[PDB]
């Protein structure tokens, strides 16, 4: 089969980063081209009871902020078996049980900067998409609840240049009309900033959509970390939004928020990101969306790490505010 | 739908360049596959009248002078909306208005290293395939004129390092036999150089096609561009071809040609390209052609920028010769 | 049409390297994704009586030791005409004759390292899949005798940053259950490690099918090089494997070598390499198979070129051991 997401989206930013030349560079408007070609199968092998599946998904062919083109298996792309039993197993490239919660519902609408790789906890508070992973989806059981599961290596690991895996289970539980979602990942011999880290992320939320248009979700991610020179790391994180849709239009406000980082025992001041969302969609098609989206991030104001040189976070760019109108398209 | 355009050329260079190792590597026999898949579509959406469109176009899969492998959406690769009322609508990567008309007929056979991105102005005489766009496409009013207009960002500003943006526009006359077409495009906030530098380029071109089996195209091209320490400069050019269609054969003709280089009212010297070229192409199918092609390119000797460092020029490599065999066919 | 191989490996591997870090990082398991997406067709075109074929193939969508995404064109694209008489020509990117027959039956299972690109000779032994290729496959003449003949640009020179060139022809010829294999490749005008080399590579192989289930394949290899400075070195190879298919199973047993370098020569001690592998495979499907197999490999323990620093080779990284299970599906 042959799939696709058809999605670009027009966004202006305005960037408050404190240099009018990085705000100039950084800000303006840009096309962010998200769209993707897929190939995808399903197979029954004679002398296999669990039915073969596999997936090629391509990446974003123009991103913004980015060059032009993409190859086949940048994204979500394995090959695996599944049964009605047990569910589906996977190998490849995949979404981690955890991720795949802080992405969907947590991250949308433009929350990603703050609540998917935002944050100032050192080492990796979780892996996204990873390579080089076997991920076992469970069934949906007596139509209630269910459990996802997966082991990988690290991103190192999969070049050949280190020893860094990683593990992540999260549960999902249906009461009426509202999800219980619980996760959790630890990352093992990940080497960063001069040591060796060990990182544990948890996560709790909840998702409701009630038969009066209203819809939520609602998420707390409690990220850990420790260093192998002793030193240890504590985030807060989360992310809330609210959904009315009537007819053919869905009102959507959002937010998330990092708290300020604690290092063995000191509150770092200033290390905290929120951002506050608002986003109009047009449900234009059965297959298609047109929304008009307003996002303002305030980023933290700066941290170093454990080599006394400053450590990466979404707020190295400065703060900024988006405006953006945006189609989809699947096929 | 797929489509692709299946295209090789086997091709000899002979350089003079002034040494002989360098003329012993650039020259010599290779193959061009400018081969390429593409995917498009169009979808009628239920609540919006103009018809949904988009196209994601992968690059060369193996060019001369450079490795194998092209990703998605390396070429003209876009969303839009379309109405047989006002044209169409194209937002992504796409031709600009004025190159289009650089490109064909003005670039006809191998006048490109001239015509297309040879010259020596500063800045940016104009942008050829560009992301981050939107192209406004009128229709053929009266069927005699069409208008194709165009905004969008610029090389840096689309990796955030930049404010550049351009603006364009071209028209195109029907007079019987003929077609004139005008065009110009505007980039300002073009770093280069140590400077900033605003562009302003201007073509007009005349394309003819009659029974007796002649056509031919001839252009002027018109670029002057402004950096900010106030050093100006302006050059010419132009490009024509000539060609006569009997039965299954077509004969080609071409010229081109860069003119001196004006700055600050200085004409510089020796900073002229010029290339004449033939062609013989076989129409071995509806969907196919074959082509033979003899070239020579004589280029500028060589000018430093207003960093007081050598400007790259199409020349850079050094004068040469090509002859050329090559096939394409449309699926 | 489209065609696919789906092909997933897991793969643990223990290296003994030498260094506790290097064993750490080389060492450990990963998935090797060796999937690809082609498009390939043909066509009659109405004024030219061969018929053209052309193909993209893309390359390995993640492969072990490498990050994800691929481009189309990596493996073999080209076009080219055919015909029933005179077999076919194809330009792009294709194996060499030679290197057909190194790569199937002689490189499998896992006896890559060793035979496929493992040696320790100067130069360029042989190319693999090369762009700017012209090759040529005749016909199966009396299903008895066919002939692969390439010659094609070198690695440098299709950047335009050389003038290295190879030529290379093998044939094969059926005698009731055997097909006795022979294949020569030349390389002109490699430079590396400061000189310009001549590699001459000749094979000899037999390959046999018999009614009870057994096959077999084994090659003897042998490159011979010449450096600009004087130097001549020679290298002698060999390849060999053992099949017994009864039902759904086939059982392999290979075995590789590289013998010692010779240079000038003086035989230098320690520069042989080997590989035995074992390997059990399922047939799960018309379509598909299922793989296990383990393999030990004994490289090299070091080797100078001609500029007096390391020449790499397959064992720069260490010996290792492997424990594997893969998939693969055709489509
Ligand atoms: C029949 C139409 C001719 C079009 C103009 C030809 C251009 C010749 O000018 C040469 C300029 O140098
Ligand atoms: C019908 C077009 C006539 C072509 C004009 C060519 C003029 C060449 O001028 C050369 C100047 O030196
Ligand atoms: C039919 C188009 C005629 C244009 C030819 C241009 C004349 C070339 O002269 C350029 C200087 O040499
Ligand atoms: C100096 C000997 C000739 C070099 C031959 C190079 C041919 C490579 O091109 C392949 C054409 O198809
Ligand atoms: C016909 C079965 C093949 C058995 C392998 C014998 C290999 C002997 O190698 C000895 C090496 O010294
Ligand atoms: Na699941
Ligand atoms: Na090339
Ligand atoms: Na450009
Ligand atoms: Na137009
Ligand atoms: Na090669
Ligand atoms: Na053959």
């Amino acid at each position: 089969e042959v799939y696709g997401i058809i999605a670009m989206q027009a966004a202006y930013r305005d960037y408050d980063s404190g240099d009018a030349k990085q705000d100039d560079n950084l800000g303006g408007m840009q096309l962010n081209n998200e769209s993707r070609i897929g190939f995808r199968g399903k197979k029954q092998f004679a002398n296999f009871e669990p039915t073969f599946i596999w997936q090629i998904e391509g990446g974003y062919v123009d991103p913004s902020f980015g060059g032009e083109g993409a190859g086949l298996g940048e994204r979500d792309t394995f090959v695996g078996f599944e049964s009605a039993s047990w569910g589906q197993v996977r190998l490849g490239r995949v979404l981690t049980p955890m991720y795949e919660l802080v992405d969907w519902p947590a991250s949308n609408p433009g929350l990603g900067d703050v609540y998917d790789w935002g944050g100032a906890i050192g080492g990796a508070k979780y892996q996204d998409r990873q390579s080089n992973t076997i991920r076992w989806d469970s069934p949906m059981y007596a139509d209630k609840f269910s459990i996802d599961a997966a082991v990988g290596a690290g991103d190192k690991a999969g070049l050949g240049a280190g020893d860094d895996y990683w593990g992540g289970i999260a549960a999902h539980y249906k009461l009426g009309p509202l999800q219980l979602d619980a996760a959790y990942e630890g990352n093992r011999n990940i080497e960063a900033e001069g040591q060796t880290w060990e990182n544990n992320t948890y996560l709790v939320g909840v998702q409701g959509w009630f038969e009066n248009g209203i819809s939520f979700f609602a998420q707390y991610k409690y990220m850990e970390a420790d260093a192998s020179n002793g030193v240890n790391e504590k985030q807060d994180a989360m992310s809330a939004g609210l959904m009315y849709t009537t007819g053919d239009w869905q009102y959507k406000l959002g937010y998330a928020a990092n708290f300020d980082l604690e290092r063995d025992g000191k509150t770092l001041s200033n290390t905290s990101d929120d951002v506050v969302s608002a986003q109009i969609m047009y449900f234009v098609d059965p297959s298609a969306v047109l929304y008009a989206r307003a996002r303002m991030n305030d980023f933290n104001e700066g941290l170093d790490g454990l080599d006394d040189a400053a450590r990466w976070t979404s707020g190295t760019n400065g703060d900024y505010n988006e405006y953006s109108v945006g189609v989809e398209y699947y096929f």
